[PDB]
């Protein structure tokens, strides 16, 4: 229908240069996917009620972050409590269920040049309670990761570790930091006190595009939404940085203040769903999945060959969503890094995987709990029809769309090599 | 790792380049071809290439379909040429990486307001010695092409009409003709009498470009070795004629006097074959990919969703091959219009679909003729190994190499839907 | 690396490591974002004009003083607030202090002032107000109007009856604060002379989410029409309380220039707040930087493929110099105009070399400061008998003070744009000049 | 709309190759030189006049075949046909004089030394070395000539492996390259001299230099009154691929239809120069051509981006040794390149420059240079007025120097015609 190709910023995607791109975005073109940039809150006092996390859940909040340069382990070991029960209380309704994951930011190492002894705490502190993310403050060298990695121990292997880069010596190695790191964070507080303030838009647009390039996740931090910590509504500068995070290519955004301490925590969440969403149509897909294929070398992997192969396909016939089954996450990440318009929808067991994979845009992960069936090819499809349904009753999907469906050729993770055209019915 | 030594073959360093023009710069005359001969040499059988001995060595040069001029001869002298040529192809069912299938086509005498009685009864014999294609002289319109399928009759609706565009008329209702056509050939002889000599190359890469667009096969036909009738070696310009043909996206490429009558047959088979692989190598991919993609609609189509993202998956790894099993061709004709560099090995039943995908760039077909097995995944699963054997005895694939598959969800024709990355071992 | 080996041992490898050129040579804009470096220093002058907007904390003589010389280009008096009174007290303030700088055309910097309407409330005509600080700004000689809530082609209409005969020289700039005023854009710019992005009410009138997309879009219409833009309100909010500003004020200035903007605005930063020149001195910062991170490869390529053909010569010699600058790096376009209409179609171009426009009226060396990348140089001397002769005085002029200010160094390369006959309208001249 | 205007506006390579029209006439004049060897069949003054009316630009000489009093014949056979339309200024067209080399034996041969010698006394404009090998046998080449022959072109012609392979630094020296199609074709397999041609064309039009494509062009049309289907798809794939000449051996030096032969080259030359997808031509070479602090380099690029904006009919340039033309060419404008000299042999060189036209000035001096200046101006346009070119209404871009002499071109205007 012509209806269809009004909505999502469809005119401006079909434009043959990024100017005519510009020129033809409409206001009344209403966003119709669903919003694929992760959405961090920072927990606090004004965020740590059970009900009020309930309806952060329900206004769009992706990822907790704990922030360990305030309060102690008690402190945090309630917020993580809380954060899961908030959680859990949607769990009854498994084609609804929201995963929500949970990062520990560090404190840092302040004037020391090496891991701190309440770093080194704090870090066991997170495999004690199962955290899914790292947020490292301050990484400066690839060492610097090795240290928190040594840190976690052998029980945190599974934990993702987002370096964050604040100052200049970070931003000079971001190249040997982001090769050992699962991800960046750009973390602009601190960045904007160590080097120029006028120079932050510079690392930040540096760091997304090689981030972007790498296939590894890249949050935006720190001061998004600030005036919302007081006040209703966010200024016009605001409301542009977050709608200019997506553009560039953020896997996250995240709030600090807004959420951890201010009186809009809910409404803040609202306001960063709102403008992804927005900003996220109005992406030029046609010239961004061409440099990324481009800028992508030769691979000889089947997961990264499917995955090209499978977004490819997506945008061929303007399937709803890539259903794809992953263990460990790797899967849905391979396929986000070619930044489909088609939502990734990710089914697993594993319940950390389906909290980290909120790192990769466009990722919308479904935690599948039933036990295994005796035949694996019944229990691949069980699997994939269940990724159907909650995308059907979620709004994702309906009858007589196209999917694109990714699988393996035999159980356990590093498998992936089918892709399949389904039909919905 | 594939080694610097595979990366200076085939042209790749000057398939990497960014532009067109730094491609022409990069091209190596020491850049050996590696990958098989993909565009078809249609020769022409008469008094010079009948013989049985003489099609097996045109066979063993090169020749995929035998082309019988029914502007000469009688049906008695072209029977017993088809016969001769049935016989030389058959004398190789033995040997598996011999026994090549090898099309028949018809090439009518030409037209009043309809067809012609003559053209009726050849028409009539061709469905009567069950021949492949029928190249149709003098297209002028899409009804010219309706009078040729009407006369077809009740039993070769499945015969290949490829129309023949030999006048100012057929170059003006083009698009008409190819809507309604099997694919084209652009009649250079006819052609340059009709139209001023200095015009053809603008009908030709018109012709060319608009079947490419369409996924529909162009032969360029006549003259292409013409000195090669009499002299043992073309002239510059005859080379370089083969070559651009090939540069244009034809197909096909023909021999008419060259085999038919002239003192070197089996030599100009092997002159179209050595340009061909080497022009082949030559194709600017990158390019030609981008904008087969950009020009291509929208598909909602499983068959064409597939190809687009084979192709794509086969390009990242660079596969050896796609294989593909299909009943009518049509799936192997979907990736062909993609142009993939890996050849793409179409595994059939039909002896006639084995034949005719030989219209197709860069289709080899192997006909398998095991009788079916109970469970039809286990039936798919060995005709995949066919392939994949084939390839490994003809040289294609070795153990180690990555191999993109295409298949359906059921048995049947037209429901390819499935794209699997397979490991040879 | 071929294609600049040359230049490279010319200029050297420290010149190539400058101004984002890593970054400007890329092939792909993913890898424009990824060569973009913060130790890669500005070194061409700021080109996206700054408006101030003058008010309580700005008004003295000697706070404007510094304000110029921070960077302010164009005063905004903003007709909302304050009386005819106060307004022309601002006015006077503004033009004392700068032609406390009149001595030498090296210190000389031109002020374009600005009147912006309090706009039409209930009512779909122009206000009575509106009507009497129009005939305020022709008395007073302002050099743009920055009219309120403009909704289709007749308000514009309205504003410039409005002007009088007297006022036909004033820039009209349409603010679109409204649903209306976006869904009629194309209208509304084509009688306009340029359009403000006026966020404050925009954000209001349609939902806070859409305005960066009508920002975009208008910004991305008025760079094809190669009319000025601006980009206005809350660029840096937090300054009007704070010597520094947040994380996404900063982004937001950058990306406004980023986006294509021709101006940046400061509304209570400069009116109100406790840091009008710190305000204008961070702007000036961001804009420098953002101006070297522009991805001009892709920028000019899409200029060239979207502006249709034109058998206008100032059009036609304005491509060939912008074109002409890019193959030789040239430190600065010097173009005669009478209107500032060569200098603007030079502008809508792009180039990064910076456009020195010599001419004589003072009144277009005001206005050309809404055209980004224009550098106005008002010449004063009496005309030569012979025109040739008073052409080439007014280019070496340029060259003099381009040299003098630090545009131009001894070894660069100049593009010199003039026509072939007094009065406006026939550019049609293009020459590259080495400077000894 | 004419000259396959619709298929330059296309997108894409291939939606411009389906915009092909064989009903869409060329209207620019045809840009590639035609080279014709003179021999037998084209040596008569009659027969000469018909094939400078026919299209031939360059006449060449194949020092491989007879003597010097031969060739010396020959040469005051072509000066007296072209003198022969002298008597009308605004029409006259200039003939170079091409030398083509026997070659080397197994360094620079003594007949070649002898010969060199000779096209040096009769005034030859361009060398066609045979069998150029390495940067050294040019330097060879060119010390043959002497002192005096310093102005005459040197095109290498690469006819072996090793010319294929050292390719860059034989360019590096040379001022042209022939494609030398026939022992290339005997010394490398035939199937790959497609390459070498592509490749050798590519490089020339990166580097600005003029690139000839030779040998069995229009071989059947030896004995033939019409070519074969590959030799016009030949002639037309020489032009698309960027070959600023294109040339005829047998077929008009001992061929029955040499008159045929060159105004079949010229048929197919001007629709293949139609059918050059300009938009990604240019973009291509702009991207690739270096960054310059030349102002005549500065100068071509402003100009040939200023006459594709106004759809300009020409560029009329003042040329002393012809580089301002070339520098011009090196873009490939759609616009004619109309170059007014005073230099008769910079007129004859300036041929082997795709898109360049070149008109001798003859005209009385003016005794202000700036005058002067504005009437070879006004010559250009009043020639392409006369011949075509031009009509009232048309947009020129007009390229001139600040200072006489060679080396100052810096000035480009836009200028109506009438
Ligand atoms: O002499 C021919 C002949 C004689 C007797 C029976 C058949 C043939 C025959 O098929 C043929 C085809 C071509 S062409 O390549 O199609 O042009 C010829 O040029 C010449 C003959
Ligand atoms: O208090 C103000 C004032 C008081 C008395 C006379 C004039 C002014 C005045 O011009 C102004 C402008 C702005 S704004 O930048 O336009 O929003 C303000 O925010 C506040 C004032
Ligand atoms: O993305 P990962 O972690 O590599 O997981 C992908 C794996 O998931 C599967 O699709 C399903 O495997 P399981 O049945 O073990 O869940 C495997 O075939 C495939 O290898
Ligand atoms: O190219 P075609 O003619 O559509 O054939 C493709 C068909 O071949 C298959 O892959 C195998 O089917 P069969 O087992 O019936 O041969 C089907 O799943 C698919 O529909
Ligand atoms: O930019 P404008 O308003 O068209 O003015 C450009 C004009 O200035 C000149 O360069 C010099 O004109 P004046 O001598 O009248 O100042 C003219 O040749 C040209 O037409
Ligand atoms: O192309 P070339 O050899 O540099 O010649 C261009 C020269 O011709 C001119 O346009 C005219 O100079 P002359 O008066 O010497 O003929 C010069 O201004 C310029 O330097
Ligand atoms: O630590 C942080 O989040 C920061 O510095 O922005
Ligand atoms: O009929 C043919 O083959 C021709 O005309 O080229
Ligand atoms: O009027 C204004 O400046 C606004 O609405 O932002
Ligand atoms: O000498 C030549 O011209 C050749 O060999 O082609
Ligand atoms: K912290
Ligand atoms: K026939
Ligand atoms: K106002
Ligand atoms: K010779
Ligand atoms: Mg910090
Ligand atoms: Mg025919
Ligand atoms: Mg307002
Ligand atoms: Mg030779």
């Amino acid at each position: 229908g012509t209806a269809f190709f009004q909505q999502q910023q469809l005119p401006a995607a079909m434009a043959d240069t990024f100017l005519e791109h510009l020129c033809l975005l409409d206001i009344d073109s209403e966003p119709v996917a669903a919003r694929s940039t992760s959405i961090i809150a920072t927990i606090g006092p004004a965020s740590r009620s059970v009900e009020r996390l309930k309806e952060m859940i329900k206004a769009g909040m992706n990822i907790a972050r704990l922030n360990f340069s305030h309060g102690s382990h008690e402190y945090h070991a309630e917020s993580i409590a809380n954060v899961r029960e908030a959680v859990e209380s949607f769990a009854g309704s498994p084609l609804s269920y929201r995963p929500v994951a949970i990062a520990l930011d560090t404190k840092g190492p302040g004037s020391g040049p090496g891991l701190s002894e309440q770093d080194v705490r704090d870090l066991r502190f997170g495999v004690e309670h199962g955290v899914d993310i790292v947020f490292a403050s301050f990484v400066r060298k690839a060492s610097d990761v090795a240290a928190v990695r040594a840190a976690l121990g052998p029980e945190g292997h599974g934990i993702k570790i987002i370096s964050k880069i604040e100052n200049h010596e970070g931003v000079k190695r971001f190249d040997e930091i982001l090769e050992v790191s699962d991800g960046i964070m750009v973390a602009r507080g601190d960045l904007g006190i160590e080097i120029p303030a006028e120079k932050v838009f510079l690392a930040q647009k540096m760091m997304i595009g090689r981030c972007n390039l790498a296939g590894k996740p890249v949050v935006c931090a720190t001061q998004m939404l600030e005036s919302m910590i007081t006040k209703p509504r966010p200024t016009r500068a605001e409301t542009s940085d977050v709608a200019n995070a997506v553009l560039d290519g953020a896997d996250c955004i995240m709030l600090s203040g807004e959420t951890a301490k201010g009186n809009f925590p809910v409404e803040a969440v609202k306001m960063q769903h709102a403008i992804a969403r927005e900003a996220e149509a109005a992406v030029y897909h046609r010239q961004l999945f061409e440099e990324l294929r481009r800028a992508a070398p030769l691979s000889r992997d089947p997961t990264e060959v499917t995955a090209i192969g499978a977004v490819e396909a997506a945008f061929k016939c303007c399937a709803a969503a890539i259903i794809v089954l992953t263990t460990t996450g790797r899967s849905a990440q391979l396929l986000s890094r070619y930044r489909p318009r088609a939502a990734v929808i990710a089914v697993t067991r594993s319940a950390q995987a389906a909290r980290q994979v909120h790192l990769c845009r466009g990722v919308f992960p479904l935690l599948y709990r039933e036990p295994p069936e005796a035949i694996w090819a019944d229990d691949v499809d069980r699997r994939v029809q269940f990724g159907i349904e909650s995308g059907k009753l979620r709004g994702f999907l309906r009858v007589g769309d196209l999917v694109i469906v990714v699988t393996g050729w035999r159980p356990g993770s590093g498998y992936t090599n089918i892709m399949r055209v389904l039909s919905i019915s």
